[PDB]
């Protein structure tokens, strides 16, 4: 499962897109967003560059820790 390090979600409107925006990467089945943590699973075999992606086109910044 692939570690992801997101900051600057403070509501939960924001992990709620960012959750739907790496699950449109091929490759993901599941996923597990925090609001707390700043921490963002995958379950699928996507590539973290692709999910990193995902988030940063959200106008946030992540990072993973893999």
């Amino acid at each position: 499962m692939l570690k992801l390090k997101v900051e600057g979600m403070t509501c939960n409107h924001c992990v709620m897109a960012v959750t739907k925006a790496l699950k449109k990467v091929p490759g993901v089945e599941k996923v597990e967003v925090s609001l707390e943590k700043g921490e963002a699973l995958v379950e699928g075999t996507a590539d973290p560059k692709a999910l990193v992606q995902a988030v940063e086109e959200e106008g946030y910044k992540a990072e993973v820790l893999a």
